[PDB]
Order: structure tokens, then sequence, then C-alpha cells
């Protein structure tokens, strides 16, 4: 189930991001200030419809989806992508693909802490998140 998921979230740890907005080739003034962006990230539920939002003082996103449907997304850095959200093991894993190209953006919890791990290529981040609410 996805209900450990539910709530608010802040993140508290970055490791690694730039490398991944790098390979996905991310300007570099866009890097510049995400670096320093803590986003709040919101994960609802209706259903079997899950809503994503991912809030900061730089670029702001919301995604809705139901488990195991693909979607059409236009992420953060306008990348038109069609993707899939499923519980595998677990995590939330997000899968994007655009252009032949693939990014996985898995979530897990480990101790209470959201674990977002960001891979492209060979690029791998790791950002922790921090229950709110
Ligand atoms: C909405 C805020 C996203 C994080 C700061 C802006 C980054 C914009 C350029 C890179 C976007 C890459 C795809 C989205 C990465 C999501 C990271 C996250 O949720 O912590």
């Amino acid at each position: 189930m996805v209900d450990a998921f539910l709530g608010t979230w802040k993140l508290v740890d970055s490791k690694n991001f730039d490398d991944y907005m790098k390979s996905l080739g991310v300007g570099f003034a866009t890097r510049q200030v995400a670096s320093m962006t803590k986003p709040t990230t919101i994960i609802e539920k209706n259903g079997d419809i899950l809503t994503l939002k991912t809030h900061s003082t730089f670029k702001n996103t919301e995604i809705s989806f139901k488990l195991g449907v693909e979607f059409d997304e236009t992420t953060a850095d306008d990348r038109k992508v069609k993707s899939i959200v499923t519980l595998d093991g677990g995590k939330l894993v997000h899968l994007q693909k655009w252009d032949g190209q693939e990014t996985t953006l898995v979530r897990e919890l480990i101790d209470g802490k959201l674990i977002l791990t960001l891979t492209h290529g060979t690029a791998v981040c790791t950002r922790t998140y921090e229950k709110e609410a």
C-alpha cells in the first residue's frame, strides 16, 4: 500500500542532484538555483488516484495518476514524457520515457524518512525528505 507515503514532506538532504540535472541537459543557471531550493512535496490519494505536488520558490509541479496506468507529464524542466507510477517492493516507482530515454524517480520509506532516488543514464541522486504532517 501507498499509505505511509501520504502527507507533507520537506527536503532535508540532497546528494548528486547537479549530476542528475546535468545528465538531463538542464542549463547551468537552472541547476544553480535548484541546488539551493528546498521543495515541499505533498502526496495525497483519492481511491487509487494519487496526486503529487512539488512546491518551491523556483519551480512548482503537480501530477495526478492512477497507479499502474500511463499518463502524459510535462516535467519541471519541460520534458514531455510518458509516465507510469507503480508500487514495487514497497517503493513508489515513477518511470518516465521520452525519445527512447528513461529516468526513474523512486521513493522508499526508510526509518520514517522518504528517500527519493533519481536515476538517469549513470547519474544517481538521493534526496531525503522528512515528514511535516
Ligand atoms: C518542483 C521543484 C523541483 C526541484 C527544483 C527544481 C529543479 C528543476 C530542474 C530539474 C528538474 C528535474 C526533474 C524533477 C526533479 C524532482 C526533485 C524532487 O522532487 O526533489
